[PDB]
């Protein structure tokens, strides 16, 4: 059977002929809320067809993974947390295009605390091709979001903001970005070559139910400048504030904000 | 001590907190010929540069590093073959811009197979800034070149080579490029977002001892479709002959890969 669960028997970890060395590895970072995970199913079916696109199997069904996260859960007497999976090619002979035929997934829970702080982004000088495939799959190649966030942190910022080549706004290092104007939400399009968050669909649907004016479309740095507020997503923190991209300072409060935070907080799914 | 060697006791691995599993991590790939490791002083120096600039510890002395490399080859038989040396960042508490306050190292020897039959490259659509600093770091974070290596593959190509967003030439999933015009050596500026292989800095300096023309510049794919003879480097295969780019088809003979590969292969 081709997608092995590495158990506790303490803390397991991948050997050192795993493919997840040299980068063939995905993860998915799932909320846990009064012992249950959010959205499990989101994120399965992400994981999924991030394995099937490069090769990696995924033959677990969604009910075993749903009870393997429970069992983590339980086990660990989590209430409020997170959960991490992560999918490894796995053990493989030597070579750069080699194939793992038995996936390796790991299950971790921890502990966080959701910061409430409005956060400060700069931007990040490199540009990313919005057609390499790296930036639409939540891999463990995530060094260049390592050097981005400490670049951040050496300057007085907490996040750092990525443009593609076409100088459009993609995301963080960690959140998918929203800005609001006059009353109207915007995002960056999936084609502008982000992570199709989690968070980010949800909030969509969200609005589209409730008539709420949602765009997709390029946003230049101009836009965010000019924006009334702007706004970050993901699982683990919800909606975070931003107070400002490099010298911009924003208005962090906003009704719509307010909404959305309700809504996202009531969906036991 | 800051940087931590995790011994045989028999494989050794990382643990899931190591920062490596969020790509927090550098190798180097060193050829041993008859039980002597090739060059280990440039690629302790490479991956010492590496940590440095990562704030990854890195306190092996080269000594201490030549002796590792030995008793590894010793206790393994290892006779023609490779050790890979992999640092990790290492445990750290949770969070993508924390550090780990003792880095891991972990070597492992292999056998391999030398290939020199001329191969045939494609180019890759996507294209990488200069200015990324990744492209610059022998890391763990390899997936973009695993993909475009399985690109090539399914079109019976070899290997893929990438390009940087000024259209410039930069390297492949494994080596460096280095092209010939008119007797007259030309290879990528490492200002354009490349790895500075051991094996390209080794060539560069032979060329200049023998008085052969080598020109570290931009490269446009113009001048590769244009090239009298195009090869690759890297440390486990030496040089390596080009036979095509996509569709454009070149001669792999020239009097100068002759020279270069007699004069490498004193080295090794």
């Amino acid at each position: 059977m081709p997608t092995r669960v590495i158990e506790d028997k303490m803390t397991p970890s991948f050997g050192i002929d795993d493919r997840i060395f040299l980068g063939e590895g995905l993860f998915e970072t799932i909320r846990v809320n009064s012992s249950k995970p959010s959205f499990a199913y989101m994120h399965w079916e992400r994981l999924g067809n991030s394995a099937r696109q490069l090769g990696i199997p995924f033959e677990i069904s969604f009910d075993d993974w749903f009870e393997h996260l429970i069992q983590k859960i339980q086990k660990d007497n989590l209430y409020h947390g997170g959960i991490k999976a992560i999918l490894s090619g796995g053990p493989a002979s030597r070579g750069l295009a080699e194939r793992g035929q038995v996936s390796q997934l790991i299950f971790q829970t921890f502990n966080y605390s959701i910061q409430k702080h409005p956060v400060r982004l700069i931007s990040i000088n490199w540009l990313r091709d919005k057609a390499n495939p790296l930036y639409q799959l939540k891999s463990v190649n995530y060094l260049e979001a390592i050097i981005a966030q400490r670049q951040a942190i050496a300057v007085g910022a907490d996040d750092a903001l990525f443009f593609n080549t076409e100088n459009h706004v993609t995301e963080t290092t960690c959140a998918n970005l929203f800005l609001i104007e006059n009353n109207i939400l915007y995002t960056p399009r999936v084609e502008d070559g982000i992570l199709p968050g989690i968070t980010r669909a949800r909030l969509i649907s969200h609005c589209q139910q409730h008539k709420m004016s949602v765009q997709e479309i390029s946003l230049t740095k101009k836009r965010i400048e000019d924006a009334d507020a702007v706004f970050l997503t993901n699982s683990l923190q919800g909606i975070r504030r931003v107070l400002s991209l490099d010298n911009i300072i924003f208005e962090v409060n906003h009704p719509i904000i307010d909404k959305l935070i309700f809504l996202l907080n009531q969906d036991e799914s």
